[PDB]
C-alpha cells in the first residue's frame, strides 16, 4: 500500500480524460477524478507529493488542439487544479524533473516543432524559458539523471532522430551525447539504476519493440531484452527498481497491455493489463 503507478490521458477515438492509480503489489486499477480536459501525448510527473499533467492534444472542436496547459492533481483530495500554462502550446511533448522543477521539452504546434524548453516552478507557479535544444524535437523522450536533462530521439519535423542530447542547469546549455543505435520517436525513456533506458518508439517505418540503455561512463548506447510487443506513443516508469511501460499504439492495435523489465534477470513480462487500449499517455509515480 505504498506508491501507485499514475495514468493520465491517452487515446482512442479521441483524447482520453481518465486518471487511473495501479497498485503493482495486489495488481489492481482504482478509478480517480478524470482530467477537466482530456488530452493525448500529454507527459506525466510529480513533484511533491502532487501529479502534473503537462501539455499534449485536447479535443477542442476550434481547430487548436494543441495544448499549453499544466494541470496539479492531488491525491489526498482527488482534485485536479489548473496551473500557469507554459509559453507555448506542446503536443507529443516531453518531461523531467529537477530540484522540484518540471522542464517541457520541445513537442510540436501545428508545423512548428519546438526546440525549445521552459521550467516550472511550482513554488511560484511560473514559467520561464531557458536555452533551447540544439535539435527540434517532438515525441521526445526525456529523463534525468544526477541533475543533467537528456532530450531523446524525436522528430524535427523532416527527419526521426537517433540523436541524443544533454542539458546542463548550473550552464543552462545543451551539448550533444551519443546517439541511439536505432531511430526513435515517441518513445519511453526514464532512468532505472543510473542508467537511462529507451524503449519502444517509431523508426520511421514501423513500431519498436527493441530497448537500450545509456551508460554515463561509457557514453554508450548498449541493447537489452527487448519487449514482448512493438510499441510507439507508450507511457512509461519506474517503480520498486522495475521498468513499467503502459499502451501505446503497435501499428494496427491501441494496447491495453502492460509490460515489467526486470533489470537484474534482464527480462520483460506483461504483468497486466489497462482497463481500456491507448496510446499518448502520460504516467508518473508518488
Ligand atoms: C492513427 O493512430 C494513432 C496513433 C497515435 C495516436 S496518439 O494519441 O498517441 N498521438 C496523438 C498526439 N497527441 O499527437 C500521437 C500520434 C503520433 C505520435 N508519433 C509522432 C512523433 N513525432 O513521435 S509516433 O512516433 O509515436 C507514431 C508514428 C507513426 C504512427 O503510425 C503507424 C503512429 C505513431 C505520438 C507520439 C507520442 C505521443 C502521442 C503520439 C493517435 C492515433
Amino acid at each position: 500500500v505504498g506508491r501507485l503507478i499514475y495514468t493520465a490521458g491517452g487515446y482512442f477515438r479521441q483524447s482520453l480524460s481518465y486518471l487511473e492509480a495501479y497498485n503493482p503489489s495486489d495488481g489492481t486499477w482504482l478509478r480517480l477524478a478524470d482530467l477537466q480536459v482530456p488530452r493525448s501525448g500529454l507527459a506525466g510527473c510529480v513533484v511533491g507529493g502532487l501529479l502534473y499533467a503537462v501539455g499534449g492534444r485536447n479535443n477542442s472542436p476550434d481547430g487548436n488542439t494543441d495544448s499549453s496547459a499544466l494541470d496539479c492533481y492531488n491525491p489526498m483530495t482527488n482534485q485536479w487544479s489548473p496551473c500557469a500554462p507554459m509559453s507555448v502550446p506542446r503536443n507529443r511533448i516531453g518531461v523531467g524533473v529537477i530540484d522540484g522543477h518540471i522542464y517541457a521539452v520541445g513537442g510540436s504546434h501545428g508545423c512548428i516543432h519546438h526546440n525549445s524548453v521552459e521550467r516550472y516552478e511550482p513554488e511560484r507557479d511560473e514559467w520561464h524559458l531557458v536555452a533551447p535544444m540544439l535539435t527540434r524535437r517532438i515525441g521526445v523522450g526525456v529523463a534525468v539523471l544526477n541533475r543533467l536533462l537528456y532530450a531523446v530521439g524525436g522528430f524535427d519535423g523532416t527527419n526521426r532522430l537517433n540523436s541524443a542530447e544533454c542539458y546542463y542547469p548550473e550552464r543552462n546549455e545543451w551539448r550533444m551525447i551519443t546517439a541511439m543505435n536505432t531511430i526513435r520517436s515517441g518513445a519511453g525513456v526514464c532512468v532505472l539504476h543510473n542508467c537511462i533506458y529507451a524503449a519502444g518508439g517509431y523508426d520511421g517505418q514501423d513500431q519498436l519493440n527493441s530497448v537500450e540503455r545509456y551508460d554515463v561512463e561509457t557514453e554508450t548506447w548498449t541493447f537489452v531484452a527487448p519487449m514482448k510487443h512493438r510499441r510507439s506513443a507508450l507511457g512509461i516508469t519506474v517503480h520498486q527498481g522495475r521498468i513499467y511501460v503502459l499502451g501505446g499504439y503497435d501499428g494496427h492495435t491501441f494496447l491495453d497491455s502492460v509490460e515489467c523489465y526486470d533489470p537484474d534477470t534482464d527480462t520483460w513480462s506483461e504483468v497486466t493489463r489497462m482497463t481500456s487500449g491507448r496510446s499518448g499517455v502520460g504516467v508518473a509515480v508518488t
